[PDB]
């Protein structure tokens, strides 16, 4: 069967009164994806802020982010409000970088591609609102829409290879989010190669929740634990929303990994004891108090039956909208 997306994902395009024009395309990304990291300088925790190497990554990657925000912000309106030239500009912006080959160098550091895989995720976590809507708004742009695709299929078998052969120690978020990369791109492509690996990655993760719900790799970025376990879930719980569509039920993965991780999460959110009496140290809660980055409760809530808890943690903080899930996240939910 050809793959597909959740349902939520065939939602006609909205005709919501709002209209911006087209800004020019970010310069397509055709470098080395040699960056500098912003935990340059750090133990190995990697966990230690160098303020000046983030500056410098920043900017090294600029037209990447721009291209990532701007893109996924036109499909965001385009699916709201429905005026033609936001279609058109997102399409001509994503396909101006497939033309060009963007982000396809074989020169590249840990950093670099991980630029590659976020970037993948973002514009085919968008696009795919576009391709599968019922509207059938890519009806009138065959061209582009194969010259997108196909660019696609190039980036996702490059991610595979980027995070292939690793041992689990090295099989952190990254890799997660590499996965749910591979997965939009699975469904937008409908290869099935791409599928079973972001598949396969998934049990993998599912097998590092240990039997309290946490994750070693994730532990070692000692007071950054709490916040990179609360990362590793948005890109999990995608991977398996949309697995489930296909067929394959990874709920029960290792005793019901995915639910013992989120759980034990939200705990450390209520009260960071635990993750202190952990890793031995204070956690620094400030991405926990970011609403977006708890975007992960959308699909979340449409695998498992959440409890009165996490439905007021989801309620509370509703609606989500995260770039690198492709956007409007509550909307395709919904």
């Amino acid at each position: 069967a050809d793959l597909v997306p959740p349902p939520g994902y065939y939602a006609a395009v909205g005709e919501r009164k709002g209209a911006g024009s087209c800004p020019a395309v970010p310069p397509p990304y055709t470098g080395s994806l040699v960056f500098t990291s912003k935990y340059e300088g750090s133990d190995s925790a990697r966990a230690t802020l160098n303020v000046k190497a983030e500056k410098t990554f920043r900017s090294q990657i600029k037209d990447i982010t721009d291209m990532e925000r701007g893109a996924t912000k036109l499909v965001t309106q385009y699916m709201r409000s429905g005026r033609d030239g936001d279609l058109a500009c997102a399409l001509n912006w994503m396909s101006a970088w497939a033309r060009a080959g963007a982000l396809q160098s074989d020169d590249f550091n840990h950093t670099g591609k991980s630029m590659r895989k976020w970037a993948l995720g973002s514009l085919s976590g968008a696009y795919m609102r576009l391709k599968f809507s019922s509207s059938r708004p890519l009806a009138a742009h065959a061209e582009q829409s194969r010259e997108i695709e196909d660019w696609f299929a190039r980036l996702g078998t490059q991610v595979v290879r980027d995070w292939s052969g690793l041992p689990l120690k090295k099989i952190n978020n990254a890799s997660y989010w590499a996965a749910w990369s591979v997965m939009s791109t699975a469904v937008v492509t409908n290869r099935r190669d791409l599928f079973d690996w972001a598949v396969s990655e998934f049990k993998v993760a599912a097998n590092q929740v240990d039997e309290q719900g946490f994750l070693p790799n994730e532990l070692k970025r000692r007071q950054r634990a709490l916040a990179y376990h609360n990362y590793a879930l948005p890109p999990l719980a995608m991977i398996a929303a949309f697995a489930q569509v296909n067929g394959v039920d990874l709920r029960q993965e290792n005793h019901g990994a995915l639910q013992r991780l989120a759980e034990r999460v939200m705990k450390g959110v209520d009260d960071e004891e635990t993750f202190e009496e952990k890793t031995g140290e204070d956690q620094d809660m400030t991405d926990l108090k970011v609403d977006n980055k708890y975007a992960w409760l959308e699909p979340y809530c449409a695998l498992y039956r959440c409890e009165p808890k996490m439905l007021e943690a989801k309620k509370d903080r509703e609606p989500f909208n995260s770039f690198r899930l492709g956007g409007e996240v509550t909307r395709v939910f919904s």
